[PDB]
């Protein structure tokens, strides 16, 4: 979760499309979903983002179909935007144990319970969380197992962004759990 707040110039496809669904939560906007291979994965627009400015009008009160309305009446060459970095979200750093453990139990994304002296004790990992990102690599919409393989093949040290359920069952509301698991973008990023 970087410092504040950063520009972002995107720029349709050949389709019209910059791979991004927008929310509107607490009169703010809220990215719900980054496209695998569109112009919003592109620049690196993330799950949980936040939106200020679009083509430098402010998206406060806005409904997510005002949003949506906006993102089309917009001429493809260049579209900016202004991102407050996933501000409803913190990363925890852990460390596996010999046995290849950061010590929590998790089910349908959500944290559930934390494991007596495990690292994520010992930094303070909290349950009632869903799990956004493990590594940089969204893996919403995914099935617990894949999730699982993810950090089975992770190095030692796991990096975990969450998320309080509340909030994330806020944000993915109205989003088909197929169109998560399929269309989210959930690969490392590029350079
Ligand atoms: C409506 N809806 C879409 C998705 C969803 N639930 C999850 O994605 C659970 N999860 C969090 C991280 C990994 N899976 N509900």
């Amino acid at each position: 979760i970087k410092q504040g707040i950063r520009e972002v110039i995107l720029c349709k496809d050949q389709d019209g499309k910059i791979g991004l669904r927008l929310k509107s939560i607490d009169n703010g906007i809220f990215v719900q979903l980054v496209q695998a291979n569109s112009p919003a994965s592109l620049v690196g627009l993330r799950f949980g983002d936040q939106v200020l400015q679009i083509n430098g009008e402010n998206c406060a009160g806005w409904s997510s179909d005002k949003a949506h309305k906006v993102l089309k009446q917009a001429f493809g060459e260049k579209i900016t935007m202004t991102i407050r970095d996933r501000p409803f979200e913190r990363t925890i750093t852990m460390h596996k144990d010999s046995t290849g453990h950061v010590g929590f139990i998790f089910k349908n994304g959500k944290i559930t319970s934390i494991v007596k002296d495990s690292s994520a004790a010992r930094n303070g990992l909290l349950t009632e969380h869903n799990i956004c990102e493990i590594n940089g690599q969204n893996v919403i919409g995914l099935k617990d197992s894949q999730i699982a393989d993810i950090l089975s093949t992770s190095g030692t040290v796991v990096t975990i962004t969450i998320m309080p359920a509340f909030i994330f069952e806020h944000i993915i509301k109205r989003m088909a759990p197929s169109i998560m698991k399929s269309l989210m973008d959930h690969t490392i990023p590029e350079v």
